[PDB]
């Protein structure tokens, strides 16, 4: 229609930029400043999942608005096939810090062969990073410094990027398949941030001791983003979205937030936990035993009253979506489907839409509208309230009014985001693990 604009697809990711043969897996915001972040996993070796690729975080920025990008950068890497795997992005607005987190594993590992744990052990009061010699000896990181079982100052020291120095010389990397003293075999959840806009990044900063209990395998990122609570009495949150494996290895999706400016994290309840099933058995995500219940990758956002939505990957073929009271620490105990929304077992990428549509509050979501990663579909959800819940709290609902097929054939994997304009920018896989495409469509376009 006249005035509608939807962009021709830019390859905002492809084979040989920054000499990475494969891409997969788009985070995409905008910053406080109007800045357009975009984040990906550079896959080195193909397109797999780990421990099968040697996988590295790249950058994109753009400061127009989309219509041109920076030449990228690689803001994390470690050796010998150690990859970091699935990003997220979300700013805090009070302070101006953008932060992006992501899954970390040490050679040979990934989401299936994940062991149990943090990877840290407790000191004193303090966590410290275990690490483990050919024998299964421990050993601990303080201050970089790596003590023996018995306390004892040993030659070797570490730095934020697992490189082990003996005496200050480097000799391996403790996230290697040679190391001498190796982390863990498990994920870890790597935090960096930027405070220039996206210019330059932190470190990374592992914060399992943080987040993961004693009884989960995997606790990964859930890709996409995350948000900083709006209204209400958690006003300031940062929201990030995550989920895990029991030691049964079934999966159940949560929050980790943080109320100090990113300085501390908190994992929350999952929806999983006293969850009432349709059939009235009550689970909880430690002892889910069943494929079926499983919640997996998730994205949230928030109702007029900051009550908070989380939309999930799940096996049921349709949307599934819990709700929050308390800012993502519980969940209420029904987890609603929405058959009007097929999910074929894939990430899905919903935002909260910063202007009221056809007199309602309004949120956008994209995924694959098909029983396979196909016919790529982006929808307006108009919030209604439609009653309350027995605690007086109020119930809501979308409606999905409005649904717009942007990609004909392979749709994977998205991440949108409201541009300066209020147009709606969208990076998604269109290719399985090569080309990531970025297209911009208004609201004219979507409700066409
Ligand atoms: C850490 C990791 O493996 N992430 C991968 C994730 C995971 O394998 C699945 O969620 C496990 O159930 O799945 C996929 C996928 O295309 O479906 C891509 C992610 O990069
Ligand atoms: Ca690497
Ligand atoms: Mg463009
Ligand atoms: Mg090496
Ligand atoms: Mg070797
Ligand atoms: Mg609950």
């Amino acid at each position: 229609v006249e005035g509608a604009v939807k962009t021709e697809p830019v390859d905002l990711f492809h084979p040989g930029f920054l000499n990475s043969s494969n891409y997969r897996i788009p985070a995409l915001f905008k910053t406080k400043e109007g800045t357009l972040i975009a984040s990906i996993d550079a896959r080195r070796h193909g397109g797999a999942d780990a421990p099968n690729n040697d996988i590295d975080t790249a950058v994109r920025r753009s400061e127009d608005g989309g219509k041109t990008w920076d030449e990228g950068q690689i803001i994390m890497d470690y050796p010998d096939k150690s990859s970091v795997i699935d990003t997220t992005l979300i700013q805090d607005d009070e302070t101006g810090r953008i932060f992006l987190l992501v899954t970390h594993f040490p050679s040979k590992y990934g989401f299936w062969n994940a062991g149990l744990g943090s990877g840290f052990k407790n000191i004193d009061g303090k966590e410290y990073l275990c690490l483990y010699d050919s024998s299964g000896k421990e050993f601990t990181v303080r201050e970089n410094v790596v003590y023996d079982k018995d306390s004892n100052k040993t030659e070797y020291t570490t730095n934020a990027l697992g490189d082990l120095f003996k005496n200050g010389t480097k000799i391996d990397n403790i996230n290697s398949s040679t190391a001498p003293l190796k982390a863990k075999g498990t994920s870890y959840i790597n935090l960096v941030y930027s405070d220039d806009d996206g210019k330059t990044w932190s470190e990374p900063q592992n914060i399992n001791f943080q987040v993961k209990k004693d009884w989960m395998k995997f606790l990964g990122i859930a890709p996409g983003r995350g948000i900083q609570i709006k209204n209400g009495e958690h006003k300031g949150r940062i929201v990030v979205p995550v989920y895990y494996t029991n030691e049964k290895g079934k999966q159940s999706s949560a929050v980790i937030y943080s109320d100090d400016s990113g300085k501390n994290w908190t994992i929350g309840e999952s929806p999983n936990d006293n969850r009432k099933l349709e059939n009235g058995k009550i689970i909880n995500s430690k002892t889910l035993s069943d494929d079926a219940p499983q919640l997996t990758e998730c994205q949230v956002v928030e109702m007029p009253n900051g009550q908070l939505k989380l939309f999930m990957r799940n096996l049921s073929g349709y949307l599934n979506i819990a709700t929050s009271f308390d800012g993502g620490a519980t969940w209420d105990e029904t987890v609603e489907k929405d058959t009007n929304v097929l999910e074929p077992y894939c990430q899905l990428s919903v935002i909260n839409y910063s202007q009221k549509v056809d007199g309602k509050d309004a949120v956008i979501f994209s995924n694959p509208n098909a029983r396979s990663r196909s016919n790529g579909t982006v929808r307006i959800g108009l919030i209604n309230q439609v009653g309350t819940y027995e605690n007086g709290e109020p119930k809501y609902e979308f409606d999905w009014k409005y649904n717009k097929l942007v990609k004909p054939g392979y749709y994977a994997y998205s991440c949108l985001t409201e541009l300066s304009n209020g147009n709606i920018g969208l990076l998604y896989e269109g290719t399985p693990s090569e080309e990531m495409s970025y297209i911009e469509m208004n609201l004219k376009y979507l409700e066409s």
